[PDB]
């Protein structure tokens, strides 16, 4: 329930891991020549920066798994239709319907134990680097919940990276790496403190907490991880039972030929050519490749009511039953069903800044709260003068109070700030997809081509893929027409 400074939802969300081989996001190795303070902030900015990248793309996307389950019924149906047209026997049915799932699952997995596998496999580095400074202790960086490495051999790590056998459904074998961690003393000692755990289960855990905590942040826990891998198990397991349901009940009945899907271009394809050719953001894209119900037709301009950001943009909900999204109403995504998806431009981003200090002693410019990243805060003095302060400019005093020297910038340094606004830093228009977490209020709701002012919105999504459905060829003819035309709209 945290992300972009501005807004409590959770931003720069990858859905794209679900649909196609995804790349990890790489370890920042800080510089030798580095002092304890420095070190640290830099350590915890890594920490940060990959909780945040984690809960964007694999840990807080779970609603979304019943599009996996949707993906993987569309793409082993149309492998089984196939074989079913050409008069093929029901195991070779099902094994076309299955080495689809197979292909599909192993990315999928894949690319969710590759994101876990970097995030520890950058623990280890950062603990090498605490290791060789020696000017910052093990317990800032590995904190399990006795963080003692009072035994410990010098230049040795408190972290192992154990080779683990994940079985591919492709055949394939993967190495998952199981993050064991032990600080040192031996099985006897009150201090004696180990935990052993992956995404799949914890192998051993004593004084120990699956989670880290370095600089107040708690990662790497066992329970974000698991609860995506344990509905990932759930939905493969669907899909192929509800695949072997389906062809049981289709085998013989279906005439071969009813159905004509060797041509067609699936909503996944239809999403992974956008990446090729981007006349949209890639998220939104991937959100109607996995059937979440998404509002085209309409623009919500939103505030953010702790914050004061308004922003505009289109709407996404992962549960449709989440009732329609009335303007002038306040809503708190805490009490609802499902997850709240926003997409909008990051440099339209506007509010008021009412944390300013009055005074403007000596050219210096004081503000009593944090300055959000990727913003600036126009300050506009009683002379009518006007200083863009991005938010790395601002110098931390420690007081809970933020300065900026406005001397080269204000032709009268002594004044007193009539009024201040935060701005997006952002040069260009640029899209992203927020996880709306913190109470909003939906301001106005403009139609996507008139400008009519709307009341409520409404919500549109293809007919959801069961184990008995998918048998005529007007479901699938509207599946390419009602995702071709929701693409369409966002271009
Ligand atoms: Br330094
Ligand atoms: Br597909
Ligand atoms: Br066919
Ligand atoms: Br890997
Ligand atoms: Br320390
Ligand atoms: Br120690
Ligand atoms: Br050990
Ligand atoms: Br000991
Ligand atoms: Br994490
Ligand atoms: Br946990
Ligand atoms: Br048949
Ligand atoms: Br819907
Ligand atoms: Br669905």
């Amino acid at each position: 329930a945290i992300g972009a400074a501005a807004i409590s939802a959770v931003g720069g969300i990858g859905v794209g891991w679900t649909l196609r081989e995804f790349e990890v996001v790489g370890s920042d190795d800080p510089a030798e020549g580095l002092t304890p303070d420095v070190l640290r902030n830099q350590l915890s900015d890594s920490v940060v920066k990959r909780k945040s990248n984690n809960q964007s793309t694999m840990v807080d996307n779970q609603n979304i798994l019943d599009g996996v389950e949707h993906t993987a019924y569309t793409e082993a149906k149309i492998a089984a239709i196939e074989e079913l047209n050409a008069g093929s026997s029901e195991s070779a049915v099902l094994s076309a319907a299955n080495s689809a799932i197979d292909s599909y699952e192993t990315t999928v997995r894949t690319n969710f134990y590759k994101s876990w596998n970097e995030t520890v496999r950058e623990l280890e580095a950062m603990t090498q680097t605490v290791i060789a400074h020696a000017d910052v202790g093990l317990s800032y960086i590995t904190d399990f919940g006795d963080p003692r490495f009072g035994n410990l051999a010098s230049g040795t790590s408190p972290n192992t990276l154990k080779d683990t056998t994940v079985s591919m459904p492709d055949g394939t074998n993967f190495t998952l790496l199981t993050f064991r961690h032990n600080t040192g003393w031996d099985s006897g000692n009150a201090a004696y403190s180990v935990v052993e755990y992956n995404p799949k289960e914890v192998v051993t855990s004593t004084n120990s907490n699956t989670y880290n905590t370095v600089d107040g942040t708690q990662y790497m826990k066992f329970s974000e991880w698991n609860a995506v891998e344990t509905e990932m198990d759930t939905v493969f397991q669907n899909v192929r039972n509800g695949i072997s349901t389906w062809v049981t009940n289709v085998y013989g009945d279906v005439q071969s030929g009813a159905i004509e899907i060797s041509d067609l271009v699936t909503p996944r394809e239809r999403a992974t050519m956008m990446a090729q050719e981007e006349g949209m953001s890639q998220a939104i894209a991937d959100l109607i490749a996995l059937n979440v119900p998404v509002d085209a037709e309409r623009e919500a301009t939103i505030t953010i009511q702790d914050t004061g950001a308004t922003l505009p943009g289109t709407f996404a909900l992962t549960d449709s039953s989440d009732g329609p999204l009335s303007a002038g109403q306040t809503y708190d995504p805490s009490t609802f069903s499902g997850d709240v998806y926003f997409t909008a431009d990051m440099s339209l981003v506007e509010g008021p800044w009412d944390a300013i200090n009055s005074g403007v002693d000596g050219g210096t410019i004081t503000i009593t709260s944090e300055p959000y990243e990727g913003t600036a805060i126009e300050v506009t003095t009683v002379e009518s003068e006007t200083v863009s302060v991005p938010a790395a400019d601002w110098t931390d005093n420690g007081d809970g109070t933020w300065s900026y020297d406005a001397s080269g910038d204000l032709e009268t340094t002594i004044t007193n700030v009539d009024s201040a606004r935060f701005v997006s830093t952002a040069t260009e228009t640029t899209y992203d997809t927020l996880q709306l977490k913190g109470a909003f209020t939906v301001d106005k709701l403009v139609n996507k081509q008139s400008g009519e002012e709307v009341s409520s919105t409404s919500f549109t999504s293809s007919e959801p893929q069961t184990d008995s459905n998918y048998i005529t060829q007007d479901e699938w003819d509207q599946l390419e027409q009602q995702n071709k035309e929701l693409i369409e709209k966002y271009e």
